[PDB]
This record gives C-alpha cells, sequence and structure tokens, in this order.
C-alpha cells in the first residue's frame, strides 16, 4: 500500500489535472521520463455526468455515472495506450478513484453523461454498472435532509450524502465487488496505485475490504507481489471526531495541514516565520512521514475551494509559490505530489472567486491540447508548473538527495534559513525584507556548483548563479530580497 512503486531514484508524482490521455502519453516520453518524474496522478477515468449549467465544470468529474473508461480525457483505448507508453518509459500512473458515491441526487435522469450511458438519480438507477436503490445508504443515513449536516458525528459523515451525492452502501459485498471489478480492470491495464477520493466519507473497514479484493500489479512491468500504492484523501485539520490515523492500516493519507501551514509561514501570517520550520514534520503535529502524501496546493484547494482556505499558495502567487515548492521538495518529510494546473478567469467578489467552477481550456466543451512553446512552457492556458525551471530542477534535487539526512540548519531568527541533505545537497532561503549575505557550512565537497533555481548546468558551464565551496565545506551566499527567486539550491549533480 505504502510504497509508490516508482522506478528507483524517482521521488515525486505530478497531478496533470484534466489533461487528455494522449497528451499525458506524450508528456511521459518527451518530458516526464527524461526529467526524472516518478509518476502521474490522472483525473477520474470513469464516465461522469455532463453538467451544462455551469458549463462543464471541473467538479462534474466527481459525479460518476458508470465505470466505463470514457471521459473528456479520452476513451479506453487511449487510456490503455497512455498507461503502456508511460510504463515503458518508467513513469507510473495513479488513478483518481471516485468510489464513495455516484452523481448528485438532484441531477436529471437521462443520457447527459460523458459516454451516453443512461442514469436516473431520482430512482437510484445506474443500469450501466449496474446499481439500484438497494446499493445506496438512503435507509442508513439518519439526518433529516439525508445529507451530511454535522461533522461532529462521525457516523453521518460516513453514511449520508456529501452535499447531495448519492452515497454507496460500501458494506455490501455486491457494491464492494463492483468497485473492485473496476479497480482490478485498471490494475491489469497497468496502473500503479490509486488516490482514494473522499476517504473521510468512507469507513476505514469498508475501504480495507475493497483493497483485499485487489490484484497485485501487472507482472509484465512490476515484480511479483507488488501491491498498489494507496493514498487516501482525508482532510484532517482541527479537532474532528475523524482522525487520518484511523486510516493508516489501508495505506498513506494526504496531509492537508502541510500546505496550509507552509502557506501561512511563507506568507508570514500572524507572527509565523521560516525560522520556525526547524522542526518541520511530525514536530508540527503532522502524521508520520512514512504515511504522508504531501503537497503545497491541490486541485481542490487551489481555488480557496478547500482546506487551508486563503493561506494556500498557488501558481497565482508565483514568487512565493516556487519557494514553498522548493522547501517541500528539499525537505525529507513525506512523499511529494506536484501540482500542474490550467488558468481560469478568476473573478473575485466579496472575497470569493465566482468562477472557481470553470473547467479546463476547451473548444465548445472539447478540452484543448497541451501545446509546448519553444521555451518549453505551455500554451492553450495550461500553466504547466511542472515545467518551470525552478520546480523541475527541485524535482531532480529531491531525487539526487534521496536518503540523505536533514543537516546543517541555519536561521537568522527571522525568515532567512538554510539546510542541507547529507553531503548531496544544500538550499538557502531569504524571505526577509533585507538582503542575505553570509558564509555557511554546506557539508558539500569542494568545487564549483551551479545554482539550479536561477539556471542549469549546461555541459561544463552554469547559465545562472555559481557557488564556490571551499575544502572545509563552506560557501558564500548572497540573496537580495529583490531577487526574482529569493533562494539558492545546489546539489551533487549540478557540480562542475
Ligand atoms: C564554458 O564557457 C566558456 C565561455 O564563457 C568557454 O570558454 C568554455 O569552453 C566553456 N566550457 C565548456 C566545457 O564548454
Ligand atoms: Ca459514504
Amino acid at each position: 500500500q505504502y510504497s509508490p512503486n516508482t522506478q528507483q531514484g524517482r521521488t515525486s508524482i505530478v497531478h496533470l489535472f484534466e489533461w487528455r490521455w494522449v497528451d499525458i502519453a506524450l508528456e511521459c516520453e518527451r518530458y516526464l521520463a527524461p526529467k526524472g518524474f516518478g509518476g502521474v496522478q490522472v483525473s477520474p477515468p470513469n464516465e461522469n455526468v455532463a453538467i451544462y449549467n455551469p458549463f462543464r465544470p471541473w467538479w462534474e468529474r466527481y459525479q460518476p455515472v458508470s465505470y466505463k473508461l470514457c471521459t473528456r480525457s479520452g476513451n479506453e483505448d487511449e487510456f490503455r495506450n497512455m498507461v503502456t507508453r508511460c510504463n515503458n518509459v518508467g513513469v507510473r500512473i495513479y488513478v483518481d478513484a471516485v468510489i464513495n458515491h455516484m452523481c448528485g441526487n438532484a441531477v436529471s435522469a437521462g443520457t447527459s453523461s460523458t459516454c451516453g450511458s443512461y442514469f436516473n438519480p431520482g430512482s437510484r438507477d445506474f443500469p450501466a454498472v449496474p446499481y439500484s436503490g438497494w446499493d445506496f445508504n438512503d435507509g442508513k443515513c439518519k439526518t433529516g435532509s439525508g445529507d451530511i449536516e454535522n461533522y461532529n458525528d462521525a457516523t453521518q459523515v460516513r453514511d449520508c450524502r456529501l452535499t447531495g451525492l448519492l452515497d454507496l452502501a460500501l458494506e455490501k459485498d455486491y457494491v464492494r465487488s463492483k468497485i473492485a471489478e473496476y479497480m482490478n480492470h485498471l490494475i491489469d491495464i497497468g496502473v500503479a496505485g490509486f488516490r482514494l477520493d473522499a476517504s473521510k466519507h468512507m469507513w476505514p473497514g469498508d475501504i480495507k475490504a475493497i483493497l483485499d479484493k485487489l490484484h497485485n500489479l501487472n507482472s509484465n512491468w512490476f515484480p511479483a507481489g507488488s501491491k498498489p500504492f494507496i493514498y487516501q484523501e482525508v482532510i484532517d485539520l482541527g479537532g474532528e471526531p475523524i482522525k487520518s490515523s484511523d486510516y493508516f492500516g489501508n495505506g498513506r493519507v494526504t496531509e492537508f495541514k502541510y500546505g496550509a501551514k507552509l502557506g501561512t509561514v511563507i506568507r508570514k501570517w500572524n507572527g509565523e516565520k521560516m525560522s520556525y520550520l526547524k522542526n518541520w514534520g511530525e514536530g508540527w503535529g503532522f502524521v508520520p512521514s512514512d504515511r504522508a502524501l504531501v503537497f503545497v496546493d491541490s486541485h481542490d484547494n487551489q481555488r480557496g475551494h478547500g482546506a487551508g482556505g486563503a493561506s494556500i499558495l498557488t501558481f497565482w502567487d508565483a514568487r512565493l509559490y516556487k519557494m514553498a515548492v522548493g522547501f517541500m521538495l528539499a525537505h525529507p518529510y513525506g512523499f511529494t505530489r506536484v501540482m500542474s494546473s490550467y488558468r481560469w478567469p478568476r473573478q473575485f467578489q466579496n472575497g470569493n472567486d465566482v468562477n472557481d467552477w470553470v473547467g479546463p481550456p476547451n473548444n465548445n466543451g472539447v478540452i484543448k491540447e497541451v501545446t509546448i512553446n519553444p521555451d518549453t512552457t505551455c500554451g492553450n492556458d495550461w500553466v504547466c508548473e511542472h515545467r518551470w525551471r525552478q520546480i523541475r530542477n527541485m524535482v531532480i534535487f529531491r531525487n539526487v538527495v534521496d536518503g540523505q539526512p536533514f543537516t546543517n540548519w541555519y536561521d537568522n531568527g527571522s525568515n532567512q534559513v538554510a539546510f542541507g541533505r547529507g553531503n548531496r545537497g544544500f538550499i538557502v532561503f531569504n524571505n526577509d525584507d533585507w538582503s542575505f549575505s553570509l558564509t555557511l557550512q554546506t557539508g558539500l565537497p569542494a568545487g564549483t556548483y551551479c545554482d539550479v533555481i536561477s539556471g542549469d548546468k549546461i555541459n561544463g558551464n552554469c547559465t545562472g548563479i555559481k557557488i564556490y565551496v571551499s575544502d572545509d565545506g563552506k560557501a558564500h551566499f548572497s540573496i537580495s530580497n529583490s531577487a526574482e527567486d529569493p533562494f539558492i539550491a545546489i546539489h551533487a549533480e549540478s557540480k562542475l
């Protein structure tokens, strides 16, 4: 459950949010594999409801109609093709599994689905699976409205409808089997693991029963006995009766306190400063590192649309965002998930963005292809943060220092900190309103290193900042608070 099943030396996965299968297949071969990325989290590959009001929102993909591999991302052939090609280049595929529910109970019956499948929410009829009224929790939920009304009641959180979404009776073997049939079809296709959507809304025991029905990974690509990597999406912040620790027996869990706290520290909200990150990790009350899936922002919270609210840093806050991602990728805690988004027309009103529902770039509902510009950036409104030099190079930094201990910490009691990873890497940050100019102990062997944030090592030369480490492991760093990117990172592989 707990191992990502990535190729040795690859330590991160990237969420290619709403990307088409054909574009992901290409990205695996032309960029992801060459650049050392471990895998890709894909959007739900099963048929969902086609919502036209609002026009094809991103969240319509979280309202299942059947388990047919047919969505705006592509069909089953394109899906298998993507998995095969990515696997052949050493890049894993992790599926977003929406198994807690089907579509909204108030959705009109008909064939308004991504594959034409007929469904009738009102009568609990999903013939394409098939599911009927006996497969939902309508009779089990005890709330007056049938929806989740109070999160202080761990029971209704699990048995009632999350904002109207028809709740599956996951204790029934039939339901468990239809879910497992779907997941085993994907495992046999070649996927390496799953992101279990809305895990807080399912009983830990029901999840386990389903996982026990799962096959071992495809023996054509994975060694015998490989189990799918499982990470459960559980938003567990302040005290609530549900704890993410209740799910440790099934696999990893998303640590949403991670991005929320990193965001407030870097934004310097209410007294927090980077010097406090000295004991970042369990020391901050986070789950154990070997059970954590971490990230700065996620598709569901980068819109103020989730846990962390306004503290969350996203591509919109580019300068601070790159620094947060850099800190995460450099720090040893957890398994890292990198976000890759698309631009939407944010339109704030009374503190809230009214266009937080806007789906991916499209032409009359047809998702636009990801076009690569000559400078390696993307067109068609895809942000492609995973291609930003600062993020991509830190993804590599993590691979390079993998296994190395957290050492040589330094801080000025405010917002200028630094630390290294064994004798393989070192990173320095300046988030104060004044310049940083100091000689630090890096723990790195003597030599000239290319700063990978401002540039790259291009065959015996650096295109950006160059750092000189003396025989005793010291090196001078200068970062003005006016720098484009207020941080420097050097590692074993950027050494001249
Ligand atoms: C490094 O760049 C300089 C020119 O700036 C050039 O003289 C030298 O040959 C380069 N070294 C390599 C190995 O390309
Ligand atoms: Ca439920």
